[PDB]
């Protein structure tokens, strides 16, 4: 069995249960009797995602979405609409907007600092007849 | 050659140059004489990223970072510190925080709605002796 000292520590804070795998397994059996175990399994799945090699992330994200959030998901969780929409966008985006702010800065830089100069260039003006 | 009508359209707005591949190539040759072509190549690289199959994104992101932003990058661009730090975090994160808001909502849900109930459970209390 586990000691009284650690069994007591689980009742100190929720974080203490999450940190101790035996307390967490006990909590999980409780959630199963509550029919709310999908919450812990999702949380655990997302923690595991953070530890994944880069090359495995995209697949794991899709698996988490399909398991917990997609239409017809076998372990549907309930989110506030805000975090659902953000999550759905992140999953759909799939890393493709990693350089959004950077690209916007550079777009503005070219527009303000290079574009008007081009138009004044002989390179350009020589084309205009 | 290109017509006067389209050559003129390039001077209508910067977006018109970016849309027309012949105007864009002309702009690029100008940037090369300005030694600022890395700005356009970065912008173009990021546009191409948005069109990539999911399985290719992670690699392409690392290639863009290495080409334009990493220490010792062959085509160094200059960003404001803010977009640099955001970009660097996005690249490092690598999709692993796709479920950040969702996980936080579920963490709070378990803490508020399930945790205290567990502690009151016979499941738990039976362990305490």
């Amino acid at each position: 069995m586990p000691s009284q000292q650690r069994v007591k520590r689980w009742g100190f804070s929720f974080d203490e249960i999450l940190k101790d795998q035996v307390g967490r397994d006990q909590f999980l059996r409780f959630l199963e009797s509550e029919f709310s175990s999908e919450n812990l399994r999702f949380w655990l799945a997302v923690q595991d995602l953070k530890k994944q090699p880069l090359q495995d992330v995209a697949k794991r994200v899709e698996e988490i979405w399909q398991e917990f959030l997609a239409p017809g998901a076998p372990s549907a969780i309930n989110l506030d609409s805000h975090s659902y929409e953000i999550t759905s966008q992140n999953v759909k985006d799939g890393g493709r907007y990693t350089f959004e702010d950077a690209q916007e800065h550079i777009y503005k830089l070219m527009k303000s600092d290079s574009y008007a100069r081009f138009l004044r260039s002989n390179a350009y003006q020589d084309l205009l007849l």
